[PDB]
């Protein structure tokens, strides 16, 4: 599984611990052991959001399974919560696009999970 | 409704304004509404195209709907004409790899 | 097709060929020609892989055909055998996500495919 997160937030409001937190709390949320999961954070980048440059967060979730409605609601809830707590990014200034990956189509040390 | 350009032409030029640009040109194009529009880009990146180094760009357009056929050709000669304009990228050196994405698997403001 | 390598390795140990071999490789495996091909490395990256921060990629492959569930066996070795020799990242650490995409979906050139 692979989290991205991509801010306008600078690199110095990202808390030291960030991606630890993310491992643990998406390993607790949906079930995968901490040891299959990715995460990267991306700050000082230029975007907007509605036209306005505040503070806004760009994010994917890839995971094979573990994706559907009522999982992508409470994973949404889970991690604007992060963002705002942690980055104070608005929640309503965040899209996170969720991913259901193929086990063909994912690679992991030569070969693929299919 | 998001537009990610990833550049290797460094960031002093990139006008100022151009995001604006971006969002607003996005909404006239698509019809959405500008405050669902987010926009990203990514200058002085290291990549090559076609084993060249010269400018270029790889983008993404992420939509829930408004993405098909016809549409995706209309944003193609817009985009590029954009980038060619404002980045001085020739537009047989950019990719647009566009996306309908679900509802379901789109998460804003606590909720999908 | 493009492919595209996020790493945290630092911008210093990925070598100035890399692309380029990267773009002669992936023609020679998928038989598209060289020039189709479009690669991009983001090196310095803060990320972490099973919580650890040791070297790792996340990556993608995108590509009009040429994906499949045998070819992307074979894409994965190829390409982890390029991040362990070139960046020195455990085959291990390394994500690749394939994409078949539409042509009606890839822009290129004012239009699309």
């Amino acid at each position: 599984m692979m989290f991205i997160v991509n801010t306008n937030v600078p690199r110095a409001s990202v808390p030291d611990g960030f991606l630890s937190e993310l491992t643990q709390q998406l390993a607790q949320a949906t079930g995968k052991p901490p040891q299959y999961i990715a995460v990267h954070v991306v700050p000082d980048q230029l975007m907007a959001f509605g036209g306005s440059s505040e503070p806004c967060a760009l994010c994917s979730l890839h995971s094979i399974g573990k994706i559907g409605g009522a999982q992508n609601r409470s994973y949404s809830k889970l991690l604007c919560g992060l963002l705002a707590e942690r980055l104070r990014i608005s929640p309503d200034r965040v899209y996170i696009n969720y991913y259901d990956m193929n086990a063909a189509n994912v690679g992991w040390n030569n070969s693929t999970f299919a």
